[PDB]
């Protein structure tokens, strides 16, 4: 089934077209995913020049099918079950006391490559807030992503709070509301309530002159 | 209490002297540990020219006191409880269809630095096997380290299986038997059965001419 497509290392392509407060930008990422170890490694470039938002605000938008599900929880892995045809992932991300992102993404195999293609629209951001003011630290906390089935849509929902460290010591909260639905008509696994535990390390490539992000991520399912 | 020594970041020194089938070597490592996040960052160099075994085979030998124990599991953290006087860590590592490593290490504070000082002896290795023939991939899988109390020694025991990917697509198993005993006479915490979930990334420094390994590790306790 879909899980068989993830037994080894899978190439990943990420494409994002964004508009935040009228600032239009694009990001391209390339790397690999190793779901057996729940591991992602990717490098992202802003292909339009300077990114108009902080890189950390785009991490969650920029492939949960790479999560490591323990053997006893494999029947709850919706993400792999939807492959290779894939799924649509939609979110609203509400930054507390600031703007909102709305995103729609399709995650699917194109041959041997797992592709995540995303449209993002951001509105109502404060000009000198933490986002457009670039006041967020270049780091990423560990989170729990809470997943529940959405039987009526043959999919899932998720809700979680991202904590972005601010340079002044405060924390910028980003509330995430997520829904995923299969692209194909084949059967998928609808899960019992559980969560994904995430760990992320953001870095730079010292030889890279373009605006970019190097990302390492480990993600593991738990709670059943 | 020993756990208080591990707030923030702590410098780490690792020193290993090894002899495998008569091939002698030394390794020195330096870096830092952040127990609050279960995170380790280290760089190791062979100070005796070419390392005669693959770097991945030494990862487990080259500081479980840096593991993140969740708040509900803090009474099960033997490793920190033994600090600053430290503990002895001894292992037998049996490579399937190949030789054995015998290790003895002392892990303790020396001033501000957490030091792991190790002696390693390897015997019965095949000259053209996966180890002495350098047939192992430069990578590392995620593992669970199963821990139980060893009340008879006022310590702990652990057992786990390391899976080393081989260049021909096979997996080289390394069975690990471990015992740890406190160096000092103060009280320690003896745990209920649990495990450490380990995640490791190996890399190279492009400008480093010595034989070396850069390691990033996340370790979290679980199972209770
Ligand atoms: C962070 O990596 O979490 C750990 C162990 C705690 C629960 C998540 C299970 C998991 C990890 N590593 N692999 N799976
Ligand atoms: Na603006
Ligand atoms: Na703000
Ligand atoms: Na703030
Ligand atoms: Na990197
Ligand atoms: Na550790
Ligand atoms: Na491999």
């Amino acid at each position: 089934k879909g899980e068989e497509l993830f037994t080894g290392v899978v190439p990943i392509l990420v494409e994002l077209d964004g508009d935040v407060n009228g600032h239009k930008f694009s990001v391209r990422g390339e790397g690999e995913g190793d779901a057996t170890n729940g591991k992602l490694t990717l490098k992202f470039i802003c292909t339009t020049g300077k990114l108009p938002v902080p890189w950390p605000t785009l991490v969650t938008t920029l492939v949960q099918c790479f999560s490591r599900y323990p053997d006893h929880m494999k029947r709850h892995d919706f993400f792999k079950s939807a492959m290779p045809e894939g799924y649509v992932q939609e979110r609203t991300i509400s930054f507390k006391d600031d703007g909102t992102y709305k995103t729609r993404a399709e995650v699917k195999f194109e041959g041997d490559t797992l592709v995540n293609r995303i449209e993002l629209k951001g509105i109502d951001f404060k000009e000198d807030g933490n986002i457009l003011g670039h006041k967020l630290e270049y780091n990423f906390n560990s989170h729990n992503v809470y997943i529940t089935a959405d039987k009526q849509k043959n999919g899932i929902k998720a809700n979680f709070k991202i904590r972005h460290n601010v340079e002044d010591g405060s924390v910028q909260l980003a509330d995430h509301y997520q829904q995923n639905t299969p692209i194909g008509d084949g059967p998928v696994l609808l899960p019992d309530n559980h969560y994904l535990s995430t760990k992320s390390v953001l870095s730079k490539d010292p030889n890279e002159k373009r605006d970019h992000m190097v990302l390492l991520e480990f993600v593991t399912a738990a709670g059943i």
